[PDB]
């Protein structure tokens, strides 16, 4: 259980806006995610989580998450969070001089062992169409990380320095368990 803290996953950063309870939600793609689903995927932000038994095989994987529910990991009580839309708020994105950022991932249940897989949108994909695995590329992955005394995990990862556009990261942490618990995150971002 857990999510990416940074680059915010999207269901956090509508959760840390807050003003779901009262009808002051600041952003208008928070807002519609809100309409759809209420506050379940804000709350529950620690669970964008699917059960891939056979979590090796990606056809597996794409038969649970599917198209179009990669941001909800395939749960339609948080549909929501995979509407297409202009207004996600975005972090902005400078690599270090390696081409890295440190990817920030708060667990409140840490799990391991597992691992990491992480997915970047193409250049020619549409921010207003919901993400397919289609849209993706991956551009790194982690084995077993030890989490932190502060119960994080920090994963140094390579981007491509060639990006200069909006782009959805998609973070994929796997459990090495019968259940095949994995969690599945996607992150707004500005490359600058
Ligand atoms: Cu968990």
């Amino acid at each position: 259980h857990g999510w990416v803290e940074y680059p915010s996953a999207r269901q956090n950063t509508c959760y840390l806006d807050g003003g779901f309870w009262d009808n002051t939600i600041p952003n208008q793609a928070c807002q519609s995610a809100f309409d759809e689903s209420g506050a379940f995927p804000f709350v529950q932000r620690n669970e964008v989580a699917a059960n891939v038994p056979n979590y090796k095989d990606m056809a597996h994987v794409q038969a649970i998450v599917r198209d179009g529910n990669l941001c909800s990991a395939g749960d339609k009580a948080k549909s929501g969070l995979n509407m297409g839309s202009t207004h996600w708020q975005k972090t902005a994105i400078t690599l270090d001089e390696n081409n890295q950022l440190e990817l920030v991932f708060n667990a409140t249940a840490p799990h391991n062992p597992s691992y990491w897989q992480f997915y970047l949108s193409n250049v020619n994909y549409d921010p207003t169409v919901p993400l397919t695995w289609g849209d993706l590329d991956v551009v790194d992955t982690a084995g077993d990380i030890i989490v932190g005394d502060d119960k994080k995990y920090r994963i140094k990862i390579t981007l491509p320095a060639d990006r200069a556009d909006s782009a959805v990261l998609y973070t994929r942490w796997q459990r090495e368990d019968a259940a095949g618990e994995g969690f599945y995150n996607c992150s707004d971002i500005a490359f600058d």
